[PDB]
């Protein structure tokens, strides 16, 4: 089920290569583009046991005193910490040899699909002679044809919810009395995104308490889930407009908390909040 | 005994190189990803020997006064720092030489199985002729053939589970005088999943306390083993939807405790836990 | 829709290399430049718990007095660093065959392009025999064909703004009861520049309160949107001459407050500012 | 529009290599020159709540005294380091089989071109039989031609003036009610270099208030704009001798602030000053 | 304007290699030097609020005294790194095949030039047959033709100081109502030297203040520019022998004050000083 | 002017590889000798402005105390590093291929040149048949013919010594009102060694006042010049036996302060001195 | 002047590999061995200014008190490190082609030579059909034939001891009145080791006061020069057996002072002392 696209291309970086000699030029460039995250968990437990003891003779010892301070102070420090570094690199070389009286010239674009929000480094290595009319490309406009995932209707389409940085998914559970949103690891948990006038509601179908069935946001930034009522706190706003697809990555801004989005964050009894300047990004997926 | 599955590929990270020159060109793309965890344990034993004398001539020695302060100290400390780095790395290189006036476009998608809860890498470079209607893949959907595990029947099926961060299995011992769950090497602890309507009874054979046989989480934290009840502590809920099979990766989640999962944590004399917010994943595997 | 441009390359960096030897020299000269950014945050919870106990006796045991000062510290302390370290290097090498008796001789020009204010590297590489009259490129024009993205007509064109370094589009939230522009993921929000005499007015499609559209910077510094006046703080100053046009880098610096710009800080509830000394790139794209 | 002139080469490194065995040597010289600048910026924000308490007993209990201090503190402190490295090699190798009996000799000059103020690395490798009359370069003259830019006329002729370091055009904003330099991102903003008896004076055409158009330099050390005059604060000292051209490096040296030039400097409201020991390099061009 | 010259080379570093066996050997000897040079430049701004109150009572409650500290303190500290790495390294590989029973020796001899005060590495490899009377050079004398420069006439030749290290050329600015001198990167101040009986003096043409043309050191230490004199400290002590010629480093050693010499310093309000053991490298340069 | 002598090697490390298997096999060997110097010098300039305030109430408020210590610190700490780095590397392989059932035997002997007191690595590689009578050479002895620089006639020869650790020469400045010894980069300063029965004078040529002529060392340790005299102070202690020659190594060691010798030292208004435990080595070289 | 000997080499570290398939297999083995030692010596010079100010008012301003302390401090930090990084590696490949159905054996044996105490690592690699009698030689024995230098004849013999770490020589200085050993770079003294039934006399032949001679230990530790007598202390016990020879590395163990031995110690005015716990190795060396 693929559609067609127009996707856009803007510069971001190019390089001229000028060869005017009469040997020809073997000509390596490589691309190297690497995140490294390290998240580290130091704990420390100091203990020190100190047994000062002076003796000092003033008052009765008249002229002067001899105040005799000794001090004696055992600590015992053990430290704990637990690195965890995830490096990923992605080196790009290209090998090629640029010709007597000829110029080399990368442009480096990056071509950003319009609908589905996907991007891609779209390089354009040409070898010409020399002297000619330069032709750099600032914005290209490529047709496509993406091939795309199955459409999620709102409504009569179960979703299971999944955070794109941790790869774990939206589970319930009862924090108080109430069912909460948590991330988890289980796929069990499904969803149903319905849409009204209003917004976007988060409806699901595994529930603990029976009737307590659309997300919404509480107060202090907790997610909990309620019944269907015109509340704006358990409508959302979602960043891709529609129609929503498998595999597609979303943004639920809350619409009454306006600031605030569904986001991961390490509270006490619940770890899926709507805080203020939280956007976290949700691939949602669908189920067989 | 293989199953068939829709397997899916959602989008990750693209790549298109339009080469336009007469001459071809030789490229080289290296993924790396690489994990690496590092687990120090410093041990520091600081102690101090201070000998503080004071001599002092104020009241005496009338007009004004002199305090001569002398102090000493020895201070012996012995650190023991110990680390223990382990790291393991993927480097992918793919060396292609692009001919003139071809595209290369490489789509890098990751292939999310349905069912067995399996991912894995899923490339397609391609090479094709310029211009042309570019198509771009950002949900592929294949359909996969599992060569799958025993089935675990719930009830009658010996399993052993083994915790898959530590590689250590679970095993039963005496904590106060009640049988309880822990982490160890040995293999002789077998264990068979029950299902009521309530949810999932982990029942151990080798207890120690004849009768407790259950597998419950206490007020505490800790894992303990009962009798059979209709007690939702002692039920658990399962990651993966039914059946269960060799080498499944699970994560217990109790029913009560419907935050906390069946966990490993450096406690007093008992090291599997169900706190809140662990959901730590347990392969479990069956005896010969 | 492509146009003409006077290009113009300055020098940067020069090398020659005069061989007169018999023998021929393979030569390689490789190029390196890499950026690294690494974005730590550390949070660190020490916790001390001290028991000092000092006995002492001065006044009834007479003759001096005996202060032991025993003491006790337990102090428990939990560091978490998280860095994200982002690098980009791009090594180009050129790997030439000298011949006897010729010098070489690489000129490394800073290609700026007018107009559209794009810039490349633009190296000159010779090899001419000796001895010669030495021809050494200060500034170089070329006249070249920039094809240009579709162009923003000012009034009718309906345009998202993204911030260049974070890749995160402009909206609209509620800050207080007023419609205020915030970063975020999503590419629904739209605005739509206009010009007057005064300067640049960013009027919004989709806000939250009605007739609240026009952007403006407050007293503190935080961006709102008013209705449409003949103030000065609503207008706003464009970097790049007009036309605009598809995927711009441009910088909004406001008429009133003629230091400062549209930028991202991490403030209270908003995090799109104008501050004094802040003149960041968004890059402004069409929708389709 | 290119120029003749009279380059000249001193000597820097110099390298002689005298094979006299039977057998040839391959022989490979890699000479790397690398910067690398890192600009940290770590804030960090400290938070301690101790909590004191001393239970003591002296005058009533009277033979001695129990004094018993207990304390508590609890420390949350965040760190948030920012690096951002950016580094810059270049290495040059040069392979070359010498023969037997065959002396080689790399000499390294750094060629600095007269007038224009251009430098180039000018290396000599020579190849010849042993032994024979040694001939070292200490200062070698070659007669180059420069292809240069268009020249700046003083007085009609537009040109924007740009930060070398930075790279940020100089632009004017409103501090106090006084039009100020100020370094941002916008090319709007021109210049009109003119040349009295006194010196260079740098006006502006795109002004706030009219009338203030000449640069000046304040007792504080900020750059204002005043009305021409006879003042010597208003003109300027140009590193170059004439005629100014395209793409020419520039260090502007008040007349009346001698030891002061015209310089980037995080100040308050205002980074463009005049400091005391500041001769920061503005590359000035010229509009299209 | 070349000139002979006897070159004098002393022993530095010797090896030997005796193949002995039936097979030949590939032999590869890299030699490297590689300097790198970092200038870190941190500022931190530490600010501190604490709030300490503590709660006593000891007379009115007689038995004792309560004494509760509480203390609290917000610490806010921002750091500022900023260093400057530069790195220059030189490489030098040779690749010989030593043939069976033929002896290698490398002797590396350091060619210190006279006269012109130029050095240079100067190898010796052979390959000879075994055995045979080994010739060591200690101290090789060869004899070499200098390129050499334009001759500096005292008197009546225009030349700009430059620092070696910096590439700063001298200047002259109004220090107090004074003429000093100071480092910067104009090149528009020249200078005359002249010979006496006495010294070297260094004359202004380019002076503030008309009459102040000849250089001396001050009793503080700066420099600064008075009228020709008879004076010791007006006079100064140049490194190499006369003639002087172009590109010729120099060190400008003060008559009067013998132990100090022209050189940078970070001073205040001047950068150009005659400071006790400073013998800072100066090329000196002539214009066109 | 060659001289014959007899060379001594002395062994250090050996190695053998006794290859018995029917396949031949491709052996490597690098030897890396790598020295590393860096020289940082931080200069460190920490602000503190620390206002405390305390408000205390005690004997009018009688029932106890409220004592609120308010305070307050803005730190302001400027860095400053400079590193300079200084490192050399002499890799060394050896690719051969051992033939089957042939041993090979490295022995690396230290070549100790007599008289001259040159040293040299000297490897001894072996190929041969298996089993053999092993020949380990402990100490070899060479019949070598050093290539020797022109001899100093002490008397009646200028030559201008020279610091082989700072490659600056020595040179005369006025310390008080008295010719003292300090490090320049001066080769104008010339010295005549003369040798009484005492031992050996250090006479200079250029000198400030007349008369005073040779070197001798004061009680405080500096090094100045005084009239000939029979005073064992100005005599000196050469570590080569004569006669001394071009490019010669010494360490003058005081005749009275027999432990001292003349090195450099970070002084006072002088950098050459006679310390205790200082064997500086001085390269004395002759004028043209 | 060479001499037979039973050299030994027992086992260090074995290898096998056993290819079985059918497929040869390209094998390498790199043993690296590497030392790398690094001498800093950092001088730090902190200077503190503070100006503390505290104004109060109790007793007047009767209720309560009001006591504000200001406070400044200027604290002036200059550091100076100086590392001095010396590293040797010995990296040692082989490749070998191991044919099918054959194994390969290193055995890595250190080959111990008996008498003159030289010792080397003695590989011994096999390729060998499989499968047979594996032969471990845990014991190797082989007669060599040392190649041995100048013996010495205790008297009449002059032999300059060497320091093998420091590569300095040992010398006579003036400690006190008395005659004393010193590291020095002088060759100029000799000594002449003499046997008598206690031990080994090491006496000068170029000492300062005459008669004293022969070396003897002090109660304090360090090295002087004595009469010829028949005291313990001025004897000494060297650790190879007779007879002494060239290049021989001894270490010269006091007669008295059982413990301590002839080593190097950074003592005030001698640095050559006889401590306990100090087996330093003097390599020997005889005079031409």
């Amino acid at each position: 089920e693929q559609i067609e696209v127009d996707v856009v291309a803007v510069w971001k970086e190019g390089y001229v290569y000028e060869n005017r000699g009469s040997t020809s030029v073997d000509q390596k460039i490589t691309i190297t583009k690497g995140m490294k995250n390290v998240n580290s968990e130091t704990r420390t437990v100091t203990a020190t046991h100190s047994i000062g003891s002076t003796i000092s003779t003033g008052d009765a010892f008249e002229i002067g005193s001899v105040e005799v301070s000794y001090s004696h102070s055992h600590e015992e420090s053990q430290v704990s910490m637990t690195e965890t570094e995830v490096y990923e690199s992605k080196v790009i070389e290209h090998t090629i040899t640029i010709p007597p009286t000829s110029k080399f010239t990368r442009w480096q674009l990056n071509a950003d699909v319009g609908g589905a929000d996907i991007e891609y480094m779209y390089l354009i290595d040409e070898v010409t002679p020399i002297g000619g009319t330069q032709s750099i490309p600032q914005v290209i406009t490529s047709r496509a044809k993406i091939i795309v995932g199955r459409q999620i209707i709102l409504g009569k389409t179960e979703i299971r919810i999944k955070h794109a940085e941790r790869k774990e998914y939206m589970t319930v559970v009862s924090r108080k009395s109430w069912p909460a949103a948590t991330l988890g690891h289980s796929k069990l948990f499904k969803f149903v995104l319905y849409e009204d006038w209003g917004g976007f509601r988060i409806k699901t179908l595994n529930t603990m308490y029976s009737g307590y069935e659309y997300a919404y946001s509480s107060d202090q930034g907790g997610i909990y889930f309620d019944q269907g009522t015109d509340n704006p706190k358990q409508r959302w706003a979602i960043n891709k407009s529609l129609p929503l697809r498998h595999g597609d990555v979303v943004t639920f801004m809350n619409k009454y908390f306006t600031r605030s989005g569904l986001c991961y964050d390490d509270g006490p009894a619940t770890n899926v909040y709507c805080l203020d300047k939280r956007e976290d990004k949700w691939i949602l997926e669908v189920v067989g």
